């Protein structure tokens, strides 16, 4: 069994998603379709927003599995604004190692760029430290 250990840092590049504010940014991570899902805080009228949030998912399949970052933008209504997602496979991600780096988002119809993320990843066997090389 391992876990899928994601920090969520910061974002860049985002575009304005409120006509007279900038966005209010968080992000949401998905393991395949399950219905668990991780979000972020938050940040409030920033495009460089920075959370620093640290995720632990159990995973199913290391090499079969996929990650899915949505980034959304909170509106003051009942939904919030999608603004971009990526999908990552995890089996490129050698086992233990801790991997930092961004990565470009691809932004919903009507959004004109997608903005990028950065993700600290680290696929370790359960019991292990989270983001430490194993
Ligand atoms: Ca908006
Ligand atoms: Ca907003």
């Amino acid at each position: 069994m391992y876990q899928l250990h994601v920090r969520v840092v910061e974002a860049k590049e985002l575009p304005k998603m409120d006509t007279f504010g900038k966005c209010d940014a968080f992000a949401i991570l998905q393991l395949n379709s399950s219905r668990n899902i991780h979000r972020t805080k938050v940040i409030e009228k920033t495009y460089t927003p920075v959370w620093n949030e640290e995720f632990h998912i159990p995973l199913e399949d290391v090499t079969i599995d996929t990650l899915t970052v949505f980034l959304k933008d909170e509106d003051k209504g009942s939904s919030d604004d999608p603004i971009s997602l990526i999908k990552i496979p995890i089996n490129q991600f050698p086992l233990g190692e801790v991997v930092d780096k961004w990565y470009s988002l691809i932004p919903v119809k009507g959004v004109k760029k997608g903005g990028q993320i950065r993700l600290t990843i680290h696929i370790a066997p359960l019991g292990a430290t989270p983001f430490q090389k194993t």
